[PDB]
């Protein structure tokens, strides 16, 4: 019902752009007069207002009653005001998360009736929202309105919203620094460590505020009590959850079953720990349709029942005391899945999470474990605004001769080892100098480009040589193909020699984890050989 | 009054994500915001206003204070014919010819010179907000940022009328401005030099400017690529000799590799040791007297890009080049140590300091780590008041092997 005097905020159109222009089509007598019913109450609370004939502007109208009712809505379609208008500021960087709340006596939901209809559009922009409910048969000129608030569907709306709240709210909170308010989209959730009385009073004396401006909100009657439930979370006075999640049983899964169950799966995982989906997203690789039944592997039928058994008790989260360090811990789980949890105090989680290794990459448990450290670290600056202390299963000193021989500028932020098997660990080591009295293999690939042949094979100080046939390769599988020629036929001790800049890349990162089977076939051989050197040498 | 800011037709002013940032770097910016808003140098701003920069607290070099440091990359990519066609800063040529140059920040000039009111909507910047309890506190410039390469170029009259006085009584001191900085060059011995420096800032103080530090650009000799001296030599040594060399042919005109080439004859063991010839010795020693030299057939293009390469060397150690053509070096140089994000963001300013006294111009770094790594730490060393462009690479095995 009211319109808030707050100062409008100035709109304009694109460059070079004018205002859009678009036909009425004509509508039966029934939607004419459900507009014109609807018009005619917006008009009379100040919403939109009859327009002479001078307005070149239209935007067209519908109206929609669902069956089931006897109720008439009125839908503009803003499509081309929305793009000839100017671009906005985003409403929210991100979405506010329960673990970074702090407990609250008493918390209040307020949300504003009619928020966009309470907002006044800027006087010289209202012309562009100009639109005409159609006469019987298009016969006559139509009826005219334009909008003196903010449109429903209109690209301004949001952002213009979220700026009034704020400029309006700007004044209480100056003058009541221990009351939090958070902004989000109609709402307000305010919360206190006040005596359950003055929170009460100061309630009051914030919807009369928010209502001296144009704001309605709802009474004690009406307002919520906990647990709150929003956008898909349970908030309790001392714990937060996510909402009910049921995994279905079903005989055949299709593509839609699976990617449904998934989403619910990475949805729990912010406070279920152990949540595992590497397996069900695997079946998800292809190019298969919505319905189309993908049959469960044994693997991800496993991993379906550890996630059942980890979702069968409820688990809940604790809110965020400030004064606090926050901890995070990892851990392995196999096959690229990391698992971690933040608390305060052990084990009282705060929130909980999952890491898994980058697609197609050449890889080792070391360079996942500082991925995830880095992706933790980041979540809880958002959160937190600091990052927490880690808890990881490396010790000191692997970590140690990892970073000190890396190629690549590595750091994790304040950390200590925590022995939680499987730990973190290098698979094998280079050597660096040539071994003494150890057979030195000069190995080559090439590769036809045109005919897609390959040759791999190696010559030694020894006399000792070999060449193998490749069909459908490169010069890179040739060349890896060279080097695990060299491993399968040398003693435990082997000097091997390349020309590749590739190969050699690849081996001196420590890889323990491949997408290809030939560097995987690789690894194998490094980690059973006692010690090997390789060295580079041009073409 | 206020001078009339356009940009490159068909772009449009930034619009850069804010990356997150601490709680007390927050409240370190929501203290120095309140004070620039009070003093009317920002205002608060409308969502109509859809232009992000990034923003950044750090520590001052001078000082254990916080403050602000707004990422204009953006903004002077897009405004590069005004700052640099329109308005340039003449780069002399003289200031790396200088015993000691001195870099002043002069950041606190620009406050007094109020902006163009149709510019103003491209310097909005936004304070972020813990756990998105609030919108962002946005705002956006009145007056001449710190860090929009706009700034110097507008204010270049000023400071030239500033500078005059000095200028005139010390001809043969070299002052040049780069962005919020002063780099003065002088001649002179180092309490001479300090004096001077000292002379100056009383002028600047006469006009509100209450005032990396000390550099020796006559002092900066390339780390040339070197050449192992050695009573022994395996197989494997003249292996990595030829790979070095191949590499500086590439570079260098008149490196030789034949006769080193010859004593590979056949297929050896690694630890094999090899005489050397007297041929192969005096090619290797015609090849250092090369390396020593600078590179001829190299020369700036102030037309392309400068790009500047990083790899670790281990021990604290770090390599660089500075190129325009791939491995057509400009400057090689060296690094020396703190953890590896902050001895790398270190490095950084070195190389871009040495880049504006040669050049007048900062390159586009190349650095060996994850993106993300960068991203998260690269701010809690920095105390550049500039940022150079940057992209991450995978150093390849052999180009750490041939600049060790
Ligand atoms: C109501 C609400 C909702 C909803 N619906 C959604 C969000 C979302 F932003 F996280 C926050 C939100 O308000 C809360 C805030 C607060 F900070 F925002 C403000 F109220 F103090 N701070 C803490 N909690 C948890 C909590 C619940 C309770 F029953 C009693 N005591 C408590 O401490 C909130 O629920």
């Amino acid at each position: 019902m009211p319109i808030s005097p707050i100062e409008t905020v100035p709109v304009k159109l694109k460059p070079g752009m004018d205002g859009p222009k678009v036909k009425q089509w004509p509508l039966t007598e029934e939607k004419i007069k459900a507009l014109v019913e609807i018009c005619t109450e917006m008009e009379k609370e100040g919403k939109i207002s009859k327009i002479g004939p001078e307005n070149p502007y239209n935007t067209p109208v519908f109206a929609i009653k669902k069956k089931d009712s006897t109720k008439w809505r009125k839908l503009v379609d803003f499509r081309e005001l929305n793009k000839r208008t100017q671009d906005f500021w985003e409403v929210q960087l991100g979405i506010p998360h329960p673990a970074g709340l702090k407990k609250k006596k008493s918390v209040t939901v307020l949300d504003v009736g009619d928020a966009y209809f309470s907002v006044p559009l800027d006087e010289d922009f209202r012309k562009y929202t100009a639109f005409t409910i159609p006469s019987i048969n298009n016969e006559t000129p139509g009826i005219r309105y334009q909008y003196n608030v903010l449109p429903q569907g209109w690209k301004g709306s949001p952002a213009i919203f979220q700026s009034s709240m704020t400029k309006i709210l700007e004044p209480f909170r100056k003058q009541n620094p221990d009351i939090v308010i958070y902004q989000y989209m109609d709402d307000l959730y305010v919360g206190s460590d006040l005596e359950i009385g003055q929170h009460r009073t100061k309630i009051e004396e914030l919807r009369q505020h928010l209502l001296r401006w144009g704001l309605t909100t709802p009474d004690k009657k009406h307002q919520k009590e906990p647990p709150f439930l929003w956008m898909g979370y349970e908030l309790h006075p001392d714990k937060w959850t996510v909402q009910p999640i049921v995994l279905p049983e079903k005989d055949s899964w299709t593509v839609n079953d699976i990617q449904k169950l998934v989403g619910k799966l990475n949805w729990a995982s912010q406070i279920y720990p152990g949540i595992k989906v590497r397996q069900l997203c695997k079946l998800l690789r292809g190019t298969k349709a919505l319905t189309e039944v993908i049959p469960l592997t044994e693997e991800a039928e496993l991993e379906l029942a550890e996630n059942r058994e980890i979702l069968k008790e409820p688990v809940h989260g604790v809110y965020y005391d400030p004064s606090k360090d926050l901890i995070a811990e990892i851990q392995k789980q196999g096959q690229g899945q990391w698992t971690y949890q933040i608390y305060q105090e052990p084990f009282k989680n705060l929130k909980t999470g999952k890491y898994a290794r980058m697609r197609g990459a050449h890889t080792n448990d070391v360079k996942q474990l500082t991925e995830a450290v880095q992706k933790i670290t980041t979540e809880s600056i958002v959160i937190w605004g600091k990052t927490p202390k880690f808890k990881l299963p490396i010790q000191k000193e692997t970590w140690e001769t990892w970073w000190t021989e890396y190629w690549q500028a590595t750091w994790i932020p304040e950390w200590e080892f925590v022995n939680t098997p499987p730990l973190v660990k290098l698979w094998y080591q280079l050597e660096k100098e040539p071994i003494v009295g150890a057979e030195t293999f000069y190995v080559d690939g090439a590769a036809n480009r045109e005919t897609k042949l390959g040759k791999a094979g190696y010559v030694t100080n020894r006399g000792r040589q070999k060449v193998v046939t490749l069909t459908d390769t490169t010069n890179q599988k040739t060349e890896l193909q060279a080097i695990y020629l060299a491993l399968q036929d040398s003693g435990l001790e082997v000097n091997i020699v390349t020309d590749s800049q590739y190969a050699l890349g690849i081996i001196q990162a420590q890889p323990d984890q491949s997408e290809s089977e030939l560097v995987n076939q690789i690894i194998e051989q490094l980690i059973k050989k006692e010690k090997v050197y390789l060295a580079w040498v041009p073409a």
